[PDB]
């Protein structure tokens, strides 16, 4: 240990290159420091990383406690824990799930106990159209019209997977209510505060993504006209498919990268496929030591 250096982009711009970063000899300090980046920066870099899936996953315990995906076909064929978004075929087969992502969320946004971090360990990455998108919805909140803020205070929003699940092979000539009414009691939508005080930072995130985000309701749950969440998705870039958008950062990278981001503060999504060139990443999922938020 003592030798990870912590490269922040000047003053408010997102994100953090770490270099010197070794998982299995990092101290308590280093690990300290890389969490504080995360929750500050909001995306940290790891640099120079050559890990097979076990040690991703030993990476991802440093930071915290892992949890799989739901659903098992996404989970890589040797470790539970990693998530594996792929459109490579691997001796004809297919691993994990294709095009993953391609809409605005946080991850396990439609679930009740949501985890504070995301990993992503690039394995294929195209040369023209690589990288994620993000948008810091801490930000994007503090950016919004003051009247805007006013709007959503006191409301609450309604978040699903209904529209995003995706097919599974033993779904396969099953009536489609019969897969709808399946997700409604899998997974039923939760209801969350619009807004909540981060935890580590004590910054106002407005925690709704176009993806999954599918209701808002007043201070007493009466459902709101979901007008105001397209207003809400339209001021903070989400329905901006050109992705010009001022909140909207593109986040790179080159082979060894490791991406660590704030899954409270940041929604992301993937790049259209304006290019045939294919993806895969691993992921890791991690609850760290407070909830999402104080209310859950
Ligand atoms: C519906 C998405 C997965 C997918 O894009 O297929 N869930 C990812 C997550 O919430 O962590
Ligand atoms: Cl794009
Ligand atoms: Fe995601």
């Amino acid at each position: 240990e003592g030798r990870m250096q912590i490269d922040e982009q000047p003053g408010n711009a997102i994100g953090a290159a770490v270099e010197g970063f070794d998982h299995a000899t990092a101290s308590d300090a280093d690990i300290d420091a890389l969490k504080s980046t995360i929750y500050t920066k909001k995306i940290a870099v790891l640099k120079g990383q050559d890990l097979s899936p076990q040690q991703f996953l030993a990476l991802g315990k440093r930071l915290g406690r892992p949890e799989a995906y739901y659903e098992p076909m996404y989970q890589h064929p040797e470790v539970t824990e990693i998530f594996v978004s792929s459109n490579v075929p691997e001796n004809g087969k297919q691993i994990g799930v294709p095009k993953t992502g391609k809409f605005w969320h946080a991850d396990y946004q439609f679930m009740p106990d949501p985890f504070g971090i995301t990993l992503i360990y690039p394995q294929v990455i195209p040369e023209k159209n690589r990288g994620t998108y993000f948008i810091d919805m801490g930000r994007a909140y503090d950016r919004l019209p003051e009247d805007l803020k006013k709007e959503i205070s006191g409301t609450y929003c309604r978040h699903s997977v209904r529209k995003y699940f995706k097919i599974r092979p033993h779904d396969v000539y099953r009536p489609i209510s019969e897969i709808i009414e399946e997700v409604e009691r899998k997974t039923p939508a939760v209801v969350q505060p619009t807004t909540f005080t981060h935890p580590m930072t004590g910054e106002t995130v407005l925690y709704i993504s176009e993806g999954f985000t599918v209701g808002i309701e007043d201070q007493d749950g009466k459902p709101l006209d979901e007008e105001l969440l397209k207003r809400l998705f339209d001021a903070t870039g989400q329905l901006d498919e050109s992705f010009e958008h001022d909140n909207i950062h593109l986040q790179s990278f080159e082979q060894g990268d490791l991406l660590v981001w704030d899954n409270r503060s940041l929604i992301h999504r993937a790049r259209h496929t304006t290019t045939p060139e294919p993806t895969v990443s691993y992921r890791v999922t991690v609850h760290d030591e407070r909830k999402l938020h104080d209310g859950i």
